[PDB]
């Protein structure tokens, strides 16, 4: 996680999609829902992102209705996003043992146990922190079974970002969780 401000630049597909659901946090917004395939995608938008502007309009107060209004409105030729990169989550780098497990149990995507010697209790794991990605794959709407066959078809050093439960439940509220399954990116990034 990028302690980085960036702009990208987007451009609607002919449906005059960019594949975004943004959220209202804390009198910021954030990013709900990158859509598979999107612009949005594109530009490498991701789950749990701050838009501090749109097209260098300030979102610091906006209702998530009124951050969806202001993209329906713009002469979307070319959109400007000013980006601070996921800022209530962190990444954390494990390593698994010739078991091959990092030591932790999660349920419905989140840790709820550290397993004791383990190399997630030496990185410190939190419980009651949602996964969020896993070597930076968007894992928010698979099933348990899917996150840990991910874990399982990895390197032997693995990455996961997570957030906490509080902060993850109030963006996700209002998003049935098969879109999230259905439509929430979960490739690996294009270059
Ligand atoms: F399984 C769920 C149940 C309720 C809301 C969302 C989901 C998606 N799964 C998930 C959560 N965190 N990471 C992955």
């Amino acid at each position: 996680i990028k302690q980085g401000i960036r702009e990208v630049i987007l451009c609607k597909d002919q449906d005059g999609k960019i594949g975004l659901r943004l959220k209202s946090i804390d009198n910021g917004i954030f990013v709900q829902l990158v859509q598979a395939n999107s612009p949005a995608s594109l530009v490498g938008l991701r789950f749990g992102d701050q838009v501090l502007q749109i097209n260098g309009e300030n979102c610091a107060g906006w209702s998530s209705d009124k951050a969806h209004k202001v993209l329906k409105q713009a002469f979307g030729e070319k959109i400007t996003m000013t980006i601070r990169d996921r800022p209530f989550e962190r990444t954390i780098t494990m390593h698994k043992d010739s078991t091959g497990h990092v030591g932790f149990i999660f349920k419905n995507g989140k840790i709820t146990s550290i397993v004791k010697d383990s190399s997630a209790a030496r990185n410190g794991l939190l419980t009651e922190h949602n996964i969020c990605e896993i070597n930076g794959q968007n894992v928010i709407g698979l099933k348990d079974s899917q996150i840990a066959d991910i874990l399982s078809t990895s390197g032997t050093v693995v990455t996961i970002t997570i957030m906490p439960a509080f902060i993850f439940e109030h963006i996700i509220k209002r998003m049935a969780p098969s879109i999230m399954k259905s439509l929430m990116d979960h490739t690996i990034p294009e270059v």
